[PDB]
């Protein structure tokens, strides 16, 4: 049931080299794949091998697995390939910036988890599963597509020659499974708004402890949801030019929902586009700003990242203020 990459892809991508000039815009938060689409595999390939080691992973394995991955996003609007990326991409900046306070187990775990986050994502959130009976909502009662984003992960590794983790003694093996499964599920946005509040009280308290295995979990939870939303902290021409995608998936829902007699949400109505602007303004101010504040107490050399959803927040503003270039 998954696809699988052919052989001139993922050899292609083992003799694939980075441009020399983007090495050292690859290590900035805001950096912006979207003009380097033929080197996105690759780009995986060097964040891989400058955070974890050159020899983390078997080459072979390591393309075989990229490649596959990358066949089993769909072609949807939003939740697709490119998502993925520039998930990961975030995910390295934040681990280059706070490297040795993450185990090397974390970080190989946590690059691929980002990678794998939404495979085989078909533009449908987990409200329209649940609310029509999708069946993967009885097999997943709740965070649905994660946890079929899990599965679909579990799926790859599972296919001839892609498992990349084999070579981890079975201690090692199950506790990276693990990392990448409560990673994955911590993407479902309705568990971060409990695990925010959570981690914002343990840390004000000054209870916040990393080496306290549930904690540690929780700051990784809190790390994927910023990561997942990082669109809002580049620069905002792109943040726009994103944002033109998540809504072409949303209003896609949206048509499918009327077609089944329920009216959508009006974030999912293509007829409402004038409430944008405003619905934009609520996700940062309940969502966005409060995740990337927590994140920088946290660990502080992400504060990058909150400058610039703040930049942006203020961008969505000046849009509401008819001001708009
Ligand atoms: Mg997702
Ligand atoms: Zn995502």
């Amino acid at each position: 049931h998954m696809s699988i990459c052919t052989s001139e892809e993922w050899q292609g991508l083992m003799q694939f080299t980075l441009p020399v000039r983007l090495c050292k815009e690859i290590e900035l938060f805001h950096f912006d794949i979207g003009p380097f689409e033929n080197m996105w595999p690759g780009i995986f390939v060097y964040m891989v091998h400058r955070s974890c080691g050159t020899s983390c992973f078997e080459l072979e394995k390591l393309c075989r697995f990229i490649m596959s991955v990358k066949k089993n996003y769909r072609r949807v609007p939003y939740h697709n390939w490119k998502h993925a990326v520039t998930v990961a991409h975030c995910m390295y900046a934040i681990l280059q910036n706070n490297h040795t306070l993450f185990t090397d187990l974390e970080r190989k775990g946590l690059l691929i988890a980002c990678l794998c986050h939404n495979l085989d994502h078909r533009g449908f959130s987990n409200s329209y599963l649940q609310k029509f009976d999708h069946p993967l909502a009885a097999l997943y009662s709740t965070s649905t597509m994660e946890q079929h984003h899990f599965s679909q992960t579990v799926s790859i590794l599972q296919l001839e020659g892609h498992n990349i983790f084999s070579t981890l003694s079975s201690s090692e093996y199950e506790q990276v499974l693990e990392i990448i499964r409560k990673a994955i599920i911590a993407t479902d946005l309705a568990l971060y708004f409990g695990n925010r509040k959570q981690l914002e009280e343990m840390y004000q308290t000054g209870s916040l402890n990393l080496n306290n295995q549930s904690h540690r979990d929780r700051v990784i939870g809190l790390m994927m949801t910023a990561c997942d939303l990082c669109s809002v902290t580049k620069l905002w021409p792109v943040t726009k030019l994103t944002a033109n995608d998540i809504y072409a998936e949303f209003w896609a829902e949206g048509d499918e929902m009327k077609k089944l007699g329920i009216q959508p949400i009006p974030m999912m109505d293509r007829d409402k586009k004038d409430e944008v602007p405003q619905g934009q303004l609520g996700f940062y101010n309940a969502v966005a700003i409060p995740c990337y504040t927590t994140l920088t107490q946290i660990l502080p050399p992400t504060e990058p990242l909150l400058k610039a959803c703040r930049d942006n927040l203020s961008q969505w503003e000046k849009v509401i203020r008819g001001e708009e270039t």
